[PDB]
């Protein structure tokens, strides 16, 4: 399933067609209520674990761009908080707009973020990512808010590499990135059940969308925005609004870490 995408004919209205989950009981993104969503005083403390982390690559895939990371031993992962479990680190993403005002996925009181940071991680009693995406515990997903203001010296890196990788299928080596360096001070969280935010838009994912967002500066979104969705010696196609809107809630609570 090479078809879909953000365009006007192959974008979210259009992708039920081919991945009927699209109209399912727990899609994501969805608008957090800060009302009412309720603390749960039971949730553990969370704990992200990245001082080992090994990146390798950065890929554009046509959607978006992939920092991926070594998941064949426990070098970086998430547990804690709402999960059971390991879950092991194997790419981070990010979903961004063509103007400021809009660009993430998830909403606050249907505030729209410039962008939203998804570091992916995959339960290890499933052994594989392609396993764990089959299970509804399967993945648990970090979701960090950017908005635009004070530079973030942790993120230039991947700017600084976004020419090599213009178009989509271009990769580059990507070594000795630190994943820190993208964190707020605060790990307060809101958590609910939920998908994918891009086909197959799978039913497998754990959210815990932190509280506090992280601000880039203008220089580095408008890096993000001069990206390809197109292959090279294609149609210049700039890669912005990569995101899908929120989805109904259904029968779901979001839970809060935090009073
Ligand atoms: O599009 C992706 O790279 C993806 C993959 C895994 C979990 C969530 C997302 Se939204
Ligand atoms: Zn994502």
């Amino acid at each position: 399933s090479h078809h879909w995408g953000y365009g006007k004919h192959n974008g979210p209205e259009h992708w039920h067609k081919d991945f009927p989950i699209a109209k399912g009981e727990r899609q994501s993104p969805v608008d957090i209520d800060t009302h009412t969503a309720k603390y749960d005083p039971s949730l553990k403390p969370l704990s992200v674990s990245y001082d080992q982390a090994t990146s390798l690559r950065i890929l554009n895939n046509g959607h978006a761009f992939n920092v991926e990371f070594d998941d064949s031993q426990d070098k970086a992962v998430l547990k804690g908080g709402p999960l059971d479990g390991t879950y092991r680190l194997i790419q981070f993403h990010f979903h961004w707009g063509s103007l400021d005002g809009q660009g993430s996925e998830h909403t606050v009181d249907k505030k729209k973020y410039a962008a939203e940071l998804h570091l992916v991680h995959w339960n290890t009693k499933y052994g594989d990512f392609g396993k764990a995406v089959q299970q509804p515990d399967g993945l648990a997903v970090l979701g960090i808010f950017l908005k635009v203001g004070s530079a973030k010296p942790g993120l230039q890196k991947v700017v600084d590499v976004l020419d090599s990788i213009k178009t989509k299928g271009k990769s580059a080596d990507f070594t000795n990135f630190d994943p820190r360096g993208l964190l707020p001070e605060s790990l307060d969280y809101w958590t609910y059940p939920g998908s994918l935010t891009t086909p197959p838009l799978l039913e497998c994912v754990t959210w815990i969308v932190l509280k506090e967002p992280i601000s880039v500066s203008s220089e580095q979104v408008l890096k993000f925005r001069k990206l390809n969705f197109n292959g090279e010696g294609e149609p210049e196609e700039l890669m912005v609004d990569n995101w899908r809107p929120a989805q109904p809630l259904k029968n779901r609570q979001i839970k809060a870490s935090f009073k």
